[PDB]
RNA sequence: UGUAUCAUA
């Protein structure tokens, strides 16, 4: 019930033994101190939010403080967003207080005020973090603009660095009609997806979650599409990532391996043979048959046998290889 | 022999 701290608050966010010490007098001290430190911090607010310190001491507040004191420190930072969120604590304190939004206006004020500004977040080291929070929290109904915002800029997001990291929380707390149209359009850039650096991680996360909710609806629609020309795929540094994935989902590993024999062929063994990619999509394609089908790994060894003659058998891969023509 | 991110005192 007494403060000797009282109209001195500001000044122990300054520095850091204070932000600990006012987080401390928080916990076990109740709300009697929570109305008082806010009222003190909130025309500060912004600044503390991005401050070395003063971040962890405003997430600290937004739990204790009450619905009403959030609303009005919400619609206090709402202008201001977009330089908390593109900033490494500022980050912070704003996904924690999309954490504890409770009431269904401090949603509709957050989603709009994040709105406008979705894919450039994204793309942000500190602002995709944010977004990624609003998937991890908000109902399917009200992180929707995040799955509209991504819908016109699918592969503008997903071949971007931070930006594909984002997608995958879409794919997670998405709606299965969400999911459901954003892979509509990701599966139309499946080519692009598949050789850029990041948007094939992107691929190999459609296909993560359905082979996690064995319930497979793209996982298929992908094969149908990067089947028919899988060794190009296999001898490229970043597609050769995408076709180990579906060469290690069981329920399509066969018919991909089997894909090798048919149009791959003696000679597409030979490509992925040397190849620095190839030679790992035909290393798992080998311990991955040698499990699952012992006729696709004899008509697979029966091949690669006879090409392991000469200069390749000193080679890294080389080696590795040949340690897997028979052990069943 | 070959890819991101998993991040504030």
């Amino acid at each position: 019930v007494l403060d000797q701290y009282i109209g001195s608050i500001h000044s122990l966010c300054k520095d850091q033994h204070g932000c600990r010490f006012l987080q401390k007098q928080l916990d076990i001290l109740g709300s009697k101190a929570a109305d008082a430190i806010f009222e003190e911090t909130k025309d500060y607010t912004v600044e503390l939010m991005t401050d070395s310190f003063g971040n962890y001491l405003i997430q600290k507040l937004l739990e204790e403080v009450t619905t009403e004191q959030r609303i009005v420190l919400t619609k206090i930072s709402s202008p201001h967003f977009v330089e908390i969120s593109l900033n490494p604590h500022g980050t912070r304190a704003l996904q924690k207080l999309i954490e504890c939004i409770k009431t269904d206006e401090e949603a509709q004020i957050v989603v709009d005020s994040l709105r406008p500004y979705t894919v450039q977040l994204s793309k942000d080291l500190n602002g995709n973090h944010v977004i990624q929070k609003c998937l991890q929290r908000l109902k399917p109904e009200n992180f929707q603009f995040i799955f509209d915002a991504i819908s016109d800029s699918c592969i503008d997001i997903a071949t971007h660095r931070h930006g594909c990291c984002v997608l995958q929380r879409c794919l997670d707390h998405g709606t299965t009609e969400q999911c459901d149209n954003l892979c509509d359009k990701l599966l139309a850039l499946v080519d692009k997806l598949t050789l850029d650096p990041f948007g094939n991680y992107v691929v190999q996360y459609i296909i993560t979650k359905e082979a996690e909710k064995n319930k497979y609806d793209y996982t298929h629609k992908i094969v149908h599409l990067l089947k028919p020309r899988a060794i190009e795929l296999s001898i490229h540094k970043f597609g050769s990532n995408v076709i180990e994935k579906i060469l290690k989902t069981a329920i399509v590993s066969e018919p991909m391996i089997l894909e090798i024999l048919n149009n791959g062929g003696e000679t597409g063994i030979q490509s992925l043979l040397n190849d620095s990619y190839g030679n790992y999509v035909l290393q798992t394609a080998l311990d991955i048959s040698h499990k699952q089908n012992d006729y696709l790994y004899k008509r697979l060894s029966e091949i690669v046998a006879p090409l392991l003659v000469g200069p390749i058998r000193n080679t890294p891969h080389g080696k590795r290889i040949i340690g897997m023509l028979h052990l069943d």
